[PDB]
């Protein structure tokens, strides 16, 4: 019936308004306040828009829910993305939360637009990336790490999809959607994230920021070697036991390779920190 401002910096729900919102009209906010130009993205949870904003001009992102809330949980489940993402507030390589709203049920992400993912710049270039783009990226997703972890975040799902590229051989963090603050248990709490970036103690129910910078281990292997990674059996347990495999690893530069098995440390209590990993000399200016 109206679109209400979703936030946990203040308390009181506002409505939004808009040049081009007319409320008096049947069309949302959404439909009314945008323009949509193409489709990011799709799934079960909903679907992300490349829109143009009618009030500044601007480009940006919009995730919208798939179905209205279900139930109170649900709602709150939903709108803790948001909850999430405010948490992190601005940093240079951590996607930035323009704003979002509920309206009739739904909810909205407006992020700022991004280039494409890691996912998508690996899957068009069709092979290993070259050395000097990995350790830029390496470089960046560390620093957003960090920044996550000394606030006692984490992210749970690093990965190339939610890495984005920026201009001049830049990446950004984002999606922090099952990211959670750590000393609070709930609720929900620790949604499940892709099994093939999984840090090996969360299999027995084991959470930190160790878990991070695991997957992003996995995350920098993938688009180093061109490899993909498994989701289970043998092949699954085989990256996870310390060693590399000997297969794609090849092409790894004695400094990258000394740094993956860093990071892959299956001991949480051994694996290095972004902290302590961005204060190696490979990995600073
Ligand atoms: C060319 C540029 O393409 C993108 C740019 C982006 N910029 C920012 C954010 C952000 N934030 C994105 N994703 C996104 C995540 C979660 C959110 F909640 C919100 Cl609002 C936005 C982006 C997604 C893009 N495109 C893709 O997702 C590509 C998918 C490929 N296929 C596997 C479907």
């Amino acid at each position: 019936l109206q679109p209400r401002r979703v936030s946990f910096r203040g308390e009181a729900s506002e409505t939004l308004q808009s040049p081009g919102y007319d409320p008096s009209r049947p069309e949302s906010f959404f439909q009314q306040s945008f323009q949509r130009l193409s489709r990011l993205g799709h799934g079960s949870y909903g679907e992300v828009f490349k829109v143009r904003s009618k009030e500044d001009g601007r480009l940006y992102a919009v995730k919208r829910s798939m179905s209205p809330f279900r139930g109170p949980k649900d709602r709150a489940r939903k709108l803790a993305e948001v909850g999430s993402h405010e948490k992190v507030g601005q940093h240079p390589c951590c996607v930035r939360l323009e704003q979002a709203w509920e309206e009739g049920g739904i909810l909205y992400l407006q992020t700022e637009l991004c280039g494409p993912s890691l996912q998508q710049h690996c899957e068009a270039w069709g092979a290993s990336l070259p050395e000097a783009q990995v350790w830029g990226y390496l470089r960046d997703t560390l620093l957003a790490l960090a920044h996550l972890h000394s606030q006692g975040l984490v992210h749970l799902d690093v990965k190339p999809a939610n890495i984005f590229l920026g201009p001049r051989g830049r990446c950004k963090l984002g999606d922090f959607g099952l990211l959670v603050e750590l000393g609070t248990a709930g609720a929900g709490e620790v949604q499940e994230g892709d099994p093939r970036y999984m840090a090996p103690e969360l299999l027995q129910g084991s959470y930190g920021t160790a878990a991070d910078v695991f997957s992003l281990g996995l995350t920098i292997l993938e688009v180093a070697c061109n490899m993909e990674l498994p989701h289970g059996g043998e092949g699954w347990q085989q990256l996870r036991q310390g060693y590399l495999p000997p297969e794609f690893t090849a092409g790894l530069s004695s400094e990258l390779r000394s740094v993956l098995v860093m990071m892959l440390e299956p001991d949480p209590k051994l694996r290095a920190t972004a902290e302590a990993l961005l204060a190696l000399p490979v990995l600073r200016q």
